[PDB]
């Protein structure tokens, strides 16, 4: 039953409010600090996104209410075209900056999560280094046969990593433009990481032919 004056007020404060959490997510953009904290921003910008067009559309009729209360001769003129202007200017801030914010931290989980993947990949590299250094190419028949048994396992886990290794160097180039990725300590790791796969690739090959010359060796002399 509220009156067009008290329907104007109450959206005026709705609008107030909720151009005011906005503008505070916008003033965010600096606070992505780790994954879970730049992902918590993400979700506030995804909100923000999908709500925009119906906010668009609400902030049409409560200027149409605006300018029929101006029309009907009311006693608060210039409060309710301040109220109506500051709101309109505030949307339009938001408006045009929301998706710039949006992309920039869409960047930076981006970054957290290549940073976590180069730790992870650097550390499953130095484990297969230590499971491929080996100078056992069997003794005796059965013998080579568990090596080589053993040893395609270890290239089944290794021919399905080449992907999440080049999802490292391909992240690296599609990130290549941040400073955090150029500095001298990132890009140190980036070339030993590179070293470190095809160091592990020529160990895992030469094993491997190693110990089908150990299988041929050993068929003739047992």
């Amino acid at each position: 039953e509220a009156s067009r004056q008290q329907r104007f007020n109450t959206s005026i404060r709705d609008f107030e409010f909720w151009l005011s959490e906005a503008e505070t997510l916008l003033a965010m953009k600096d606070q992505a600090r780790d994954l879970a904290s730049a992902g918590n921003l993400l979700k506030k910008h995804q909100l923000l996104e999908r709500e925009m067009l119906a906010r668009e559309d609400a902030l049409k009729d409560l200027n149409t209410l605006a300018e029929d209360l101006l029309s009907s001769g009311t006693f608060n003129v210039d409060q309710i075209v301040k109220k109506k202007d500051n709101v309109n200017k505030r949307f339009l801030n938001v408006q045009e900056l929301a998706a710039a914010h949006h992309e920039k931290l869409k960047e930076a989980y981006a970054l957290f999560q290549f940073f976590q993947d180069l730790d992870d990949e650097e550390s499953w590299i130095e484990e297969k280094l230590i499971r491929v250094s080996s100078q056992d190419y069997g003794r005796d028949l059965q013998g080579v046969q568990n090596l080589l048994k053993k040893h395609k396992r270890l290239e089944g886990e290794l021919v399905a990593h080449e992907p999440a290794i080049q999802n490292v160097l391909d992240m690296a180039e599609k990130l290549k433009d941040k400073a955090a990725v150029g500095q001298e300590e990132i890009q140190l790791r980036l070339a030993q990481f590179v070293e470190h796969w095809e160091k592990l690739k020529e160990l895992a090959k030469a094993r491997g032919l190693k110990l089908e010359e150990s299988l041929e060796y050993l068929q003739f002399m047992q």
